[PDB]
């Protein structure tokens, strides 16, 4: 019942394994082919895993078995991890020593080693088993003797080298040769005769000084075993004492049993505090392991495993494919192999012990356990021979690109989904999408079944399915049921590359006849989907709760503004823009008569007579008014438009119309546009005030109109305005007749002489190059400058020509309006595409004189093919590169969610209003877009009054406030604005509403509980696809730029010495001077004698963020990073707000490394807030003034993503093995904070609706409220 908050991962005791499992499996018989039921106690046995029939089969998913190995085993992760957990807990070498002990046959033994073989005492040294059992039993040399011969050697003869033991036998070392009847026994032992009782009997191993026999007469002199022979009444003392011997895991277990963590910890402390850093680094590397083992409970004794758990059968099922053959998970094969090996070991130990065979089968079992735990690390165990496909192990199931972690994180398949090609849906409103009738019928199939079961169409659901199974039985009643089903439902449309949040959009389906999905044209840019045939997909959420989600916050009618900025995305598109520009344009032709009209009053009649003739046009360029203004005057807009309907005057003709209160000299087109705006909305005074009816409706004007309407009216009215505006734009674009012919690409004639002049100039330049006054580089620069100047001159001439001569040219009308094209494209069409770049990256000397209006020569087309190929390849790579960048960003910033009470942050950031450096030393107000992206939607840190207006502290900066601040800065009152920011928020995991701000899909302040981190990452990454990018990569991944710029770290004065070898700049201070050397290519930007501060760039180039943080501090480098990121984004024309960059930069520098240790080690770095809390506890909450002096560490996006307190995300991110091992050494209570973890958990995501702030909210109607409240007051008795 209680909510899961922490997941603790830890190690298992053998008792824990026994309690966990329900019985033991000991046959290698999963299931026989004949008996499809579980055969015997094997891997699928019935009574041990739960019944296979109908508790459910989920016990066979939950209940697990176990194997009680007679021989202990150690987990492969703790022996093969890069830091060998046993190899770092113990003093053992991982690469060979640990494996050779744990698989092969060597000896490890602590207690005693003073026995000498030319080598001093042993404390923890390794000796091979061979010399071990040599030293175990003294010195053995044997030489047989023929029977029936009493040789010259007696039972106690001493023998040295060179002595003839026989006529042909010679020994090898000095010692004693014992005689048997029947051999000679050479030993390096000591014999001792005696004549009294024995104190040490046969078998005992004795130390010097201990009594051997005969009381004090005879005492021991060396270590070794004692053998008493009563035939000669003598003691032989071999040199072999009682010495410990263990093999394999039990030995390790012995080690782990004999190792105590507390004394180990103290001696590690001593071994790290005393010497230099060289040993203490690895001392900490193993001391963290020791502290984790000690502080987390679980002792390392069971860190090697005795009872192996057995996976429930349904997690590894053998399921039939065809013809009796069973497809199996390799886990079953590995378990069968392990069971067979264990049973072989069991019966082997039961029957007899051939020692070499026992060692061999111990190695066999250990390798089998290794393979079971994971395959590939030691050899490549494979399936039955002939199929060289490596078996799949537990690590393979968990880890890998397609594993348990990496397959729930995507969920590549969904049930209620479809896809189709999309077509324009202009007849639909913005909150609708056209759905083909067949996919609409099949998608809601259960809904259809239930709804037509509500009526009498079919008796039951089975009859319904059988009737609908064929389309020959369709009826119009079925279609009525269909339209009944989806009256209120919505579906989610999805584009395959989902670069941002708007790639998923809810819609209301409308039944249509056809194959394709009809899409509203206005969302043609929300999706990056054209109509060249590319497809788009549809999903259908089932639960009414999810329907509420989609209809409320994912419905497209409600998301009209970007999350990346305040700009709208539902702005009128190309066609509507062209139509409305055509309807609200005013022409102008000619005045060949006396234009003076203000003076003469007979000029009204005189020029009316002139207009009767051809003296002056109806739209004449009169001094004060056109004769059209005089001739026609309209009481109402209706009269003007009705007179237009009678063809008297066009929609583009100026005329005096008496509007609601004034006489306006406008065209009926502009009046009609104002009428459309006023009809789409309810009130007209507001509509009249929020439009600009004296200029053509260019795309910027439409965008401003839409934004203002959104601000002042809200959601529904803006949507209706967009619908009506699009509809009228379409109709007037149709009836107006905009068309493109070959003659529309008019060629201005004046440019011709321009070319000649350019040509002439080339000649002198060529002559200037012929005389040798110019070098190749400067000549190329001169030619490039001349051509790029004359191209601009020709473009200016082209636009002047289009203005003067043909106001209504289709190319010119779409250039002026925001429909399509750029001046460069129009110049290519009509003028000349002069400069064409070379494959090397430079530009050809010979330009392209021709245009597409004329014909290109073969060579010119062949040359332009180079640039075509370059652009194609660039796009084809940058697509995937930008996707990968977005992946990095979302991984690092997925923890940021606005859950908050307003944090008491007495801190802020001062957003500049003047560019610190637009020239070398000058201040100018930042570009309006820049100030908007820095200030719009922020919160004022403290009250400011600039122009007689009191902007109180805590007031969100709306668009009007930003404009007012910009105007004030223009006047010159303030230069910086103090604002709250995420960079200074004190919220633990996320930001507060005040520190975050005000920009959203809406304008209102952000709701508490939305993952602003994910949308931040998406807004950063989406423009990257159409974007340079290496700079962005090297900035979010904190790296060392190759073009490093020399900077200062201390304030002082600049002393530039012009040493020709290397320019030496001296930062001079009172007590010290710093010197920097600049090579020939290092072009500085400072002047001698200038005052210089910390972090001031001495040379031109990029700045390493790490050294900048070292010099100035966190805030300075944060501002530098944000500005540098914004630089490239502005350079590409993409408008992006700074909230997202600030969020990622804050997540980038949430790590500090302490320097003065407190209650833990010093040279360790992790989350800053942890020392925030810990310093609060150490200094204030608890006693003990130990300052945990930390330094902020700046690491790239990747490293910050990797090092996380939670281990779920780390396991799902890079490598499950090492991460899980680390999280297993210490019981890691993973808090379910962060979003990726709760995705893996599949539970309610913390962000959005799943925020505990809104997760539960009792709701009750009013009448039941009165009932329950009456029960309440009657519950209060008396
Ligand atoms: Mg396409
Ligand atoms: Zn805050």
């Amino acid at each position: 019942k209680k909510e899961v908050r922490k997941v603790r991962i830890a190690l298992a005791s053998p008792e824990k394994i026994r309690s966990w499992s329900y019985g033991e499996v000991e046959k290698p018989e999963t299931i026989n082919y004949r008996t499809l039921k579980p055969e015997r106690d094997g891997l699928f046995d019935e009574r041990i895993f739960g019944p296979i029939k109908d508790t459910k089969s989920i016990v066979r998913r939950y209940r697990m078995g176990h194997i009680e190995l007679a021989t202990p085993a150690a987990h492969i992760w703790f022996v093969k991890d890069v830091p060998s957990k046993i190899g770092t807990l113990l003093d053992l070498s991982a690469t060979e020593l640990e494996q050779v002990l744990y698989f092969s046959k060597y000896i490890v033994l602590d207690p005693k080693g003073a026995i000498l073989n030319g080598v001093p005492v042993e404390k923890r040294q390794l000796l091979t088993d061979e010399e071990y059992r040599e030293l175990r039993y003294g010195k053995q040399e044997t030489y047989p003797l023929p029977p029936g011969v009493d040789a010259l050697v007696k039972d106690g003869e001493e023998v040295v080298k060179g002595q003839e033991l026989a006529p042909g036998v010679v020994s090898r070392l000095d010692g004693v040769a014992l005689y048997r009847f029947a051999s000679i026994l050479v030993v390096k032992a000591r014999v001792y005769p005696f004549e009294d009782d024995v104190e040490v009997s046969t078998g005992d191993r004795v130390a010097p000084g201990d009594v051997l026999a005969d009381g004090g007469k005879v005492k021991s002199d060396v270590y070794g075993r004692v053998e008493v022979d009563l035939v000669r009444n003598v003691v032989r003392v071999v040199e072999s004492y009682d010495i410990d011997a263990r093999m394999g895991a039990e030995a390790i277990q012995q080690l782990l049993k004999e190792l105590d963590l507390e004394a180990l910890e103290k001696e590690l402390l001593e071994e790290m505090k005393h010497p230099s850093r060289a040993r203490r680094a690895k001392a900490r590397k193993r001391l963290e392991v020791v502290r984790a083992f000690l502080d987390s409970g679980n002792r390392p004794e069971w860190m090697i495993l005795e009872a192996v758990p057995v996976l429930p059968p349904d997690l590894r099922p053998m399921v039939q494919v065809d013809g009796g053959r069973f497809a199996t998970s390799d886990l079953n094969d590995l378990y069968r192999r392990l069971i067979n090996r264990n049973n072989r070991l069991k019966k082997l130990l039961a029957q007899g012990a051939p020692e070499i065979i026992i060692r061999n089968e111990k190695r066999m079992l250990q390798e089998a356990v290794d393979a079971l735990l994971d395959n590939g690390r030691r050899g490549a165990p494979v399936t039955n021979p002939g199929s060289d496909r490596p078996l799949r192990s537990l690590t393979d199931i968990l880890s890998g690109k397609q594993g348990r972690f990496r397959q729930n994180l995507l969920g590549k398949r969904v049930d209620y989904s479809g896809r189709s090609v999309i077509v324009v849906g202009p007849q639909l409103k913005l909150h609708q999408c056209g759905l083909p009738k067949r996919m609409a019928l099949e998608l809601f199939k259960p809904f259809l079944l239930k709804k037509m079961e509500e009526k009498g169409i079919a008796p039951n659901v089975k009859a319904a399915r059988r009737m609908l199974e064929r389309q020959r039985d369709i009826k119009d009643e079925v279609w009525d049921a269909l339209e009944e089903v989806i009256h209120g439902k919505v579906v989610l449309l999805n584009r395959a590359p989902t670069l941002h949040r708007l790639g998923i959009q809810a819609f209301q389906p409308v039944l249509v006849e056809g194959q394709s999905i009809q899409l509203h044209p206005l969302v043609c840019e929300a999706f990056n989907a054209d109509f060249d045939g590319d497809q788009m997909a549809v999903h259908v959420p089932l639960s009414s709760f999810a329907q509420a989600e989609a209809r409320i916050q994912m419905l497209s009618a409600h998301n009209l503004l970007s999350p990346a900025s305040g700009e709208p995305l539902a702005k009128p598109s190309r066609d509507i823009i062209l139509g409305l520009y055509y309807i609200t344009q005013v022409r102008k032709e000619k005045k060949g008569a006396g234009l003076e009209f203000a003076t003469p009053e007979e000029a009204l009649a005189a020029h009316e007579r002139g207009e009767v003739a051809l003296n002056a046009p109806i739209k004449v360029a009169g001094r004060e008014t056109s004769v059209g203004r005089l001739k026609y005057v309209f009481a109402n807009p209706d009269e003007a438009l009705l007179a237009v309907a009678h063809g008297i005057v066009d929609l583009q003709d100026v005329v005096t119309v008496r509007y609601m209160g004034k006489r306006l000299e406008t065209s009926p087109g502009r009046i009609l546009f104002a009428r459309i705006v006023a009809e789409a909305v309810e009130d007209e005074k507001v509509a009249w005030e929020l439009i600009q009816l004296d200029v053509p409706q260019e795309k910027n004007s439409l965008k401003d109109l839409v934004y203002q309407a959104f601000l002042r009216l809200g959601m529904e009215k803006t949507a209706r305005l967009l619908d009506a505006l699009k509809y009228y734009g379409f109709t007037f674009s149709t009836t107006s007749g905009i068309t493109i012919g070959i003659d529309d690409a008019v060629i201005p004639e004046e440019k011709k002489q321009y070319l000649e002049e350019a040509d002439r100039k080339l000649l002198q330049i060529e002559q200037a190059y012929e005389m040798g006054f110019l070098t190749d580089r400067e000549r190329y620069d001169q030619i490039l400058q001349l051509w790029t100047e004359t191209t601009e001159k020709v473009t200016q001439a082209v636009f002047k020509n289009f203005e003067e001569n043909y106001p209504f040219n289709p190319l010119y009308v779409m250039a002026q309006s925001g429909a399509r094209g750029n001046p460069q494209q129009i110049r290519q069409l009509c003028g000349l595409r002069g400069l064409m770049q070379k494959p090397s990256g430079e530009t050809f000397e010979v330009p392209v004189r021709s245009s597409f209006r004329e014909g290109l020569t073969v060579l010119e087309y062949f040359i332009s093919s180079h640039g075509a190929r370059k652009g194609g390849a660039d796009t084809a790579l940058r697509t995937a590169d930008s996707g990968y960048l977005t992946r990095k960003l979302v991984d690092v910033t997925h923890e940021i969610v606005v859950r908050e009470a307003d944090c008491g942050t007495t801190n802020y950031i001062s957003v500049p209003l003047f560019q610190p450096d637009e020239v070398t030393r000058s201040l100018r107000l930042r570009k309006r877009a820049d100030i908007e992206a820095g200030l719009y939607g922020r919160v004022l840190a403290r009250e400011v009054e600039v122009l007689g207006v009191r902007l109180e502290e805590g007031r969100y900066l709306s668009m009007d406030d930003v404009h007012l601040l910009i105007k004030a800065a223009e006047a010159g009152e303030i230069q910086e604005v103090p604002v709250r920011s995420p960079l200074t928020c004190q919220t633990r995991y996320g930001v507060c509403q005040k520190c975050y701000g005000y920009d959203l899909s809406m304008a209102r302040p952000v709701s508490i509980g939305e993952a602003v981190g994910i949308v931040a990452a998406q807004s950063i990454g989406e423009p990257g696809t159409q974007l340079g990018l290496p700079r962005v990569i090297e900035l979010f991944e904190a790296r060392r730029p190759k073009a490093k710029a020399v900077i200062s770290e201390i304030d002082g004065v600049v002393r530039i010495e012009e040493t020709e070898e290397k320019l030496s700049v001296f930062v001079e201070s009172e007590g010290f001077s710093k010197e920097y050397k600049l090579p020939k290519e290092a072009r500085l930007l400072v002047k001698d004698g200038d005052y210089v501060e910390a972090g001031q760039p001495l040379t031109r180039g990029a700045i390493d963020p790490h050294q900048l943080l070292e010099a100035k501090g966190p805030e300075a480098v944060e501002r530098y990073l944000v500005e540098e990121i914004q630089k490239v984004y502005r350079a590409q024309g993409v408008k992006l707000h700074d909230k997202h960059i600030e969020i990622v930069v804050r997540q980038m520098m949430k790590y500090v490394e302490v320097t003065d240790p407190g209650d833990s080690r010093l040279l360790e770095g992790q989350v800053l807030e942890k020392w925030d809390v810990e310093a609060l506890n150490e200094r204030l909450i608890a006693e003990g003034k130990t300052p945990v002096a930390w330094k902020p560490l700046l690491m790239g996006v990747t490293k910050s993503a990797l090092s996380t307190k939670s281990w779920l995300s780390a396991a799902s991110f890079q490598n499950t093995t090492h991460v899980l091992t680390e999280a297993a050494i210490a019981g890691k209570k993973d808090e379910l904070i962060g979003l990726k973890e709760n995705v893996i958990l599949g539970r309610l995501i913390p962000a959005g609706t799943g925020s505990d702030f809104v997760r539960f909210t009792q709701v009750v109607d009013q009448k039941t409220l009165k009932a329950i409240e009456e029960a309440r007051k009657e519950a209060v008795e008396a």
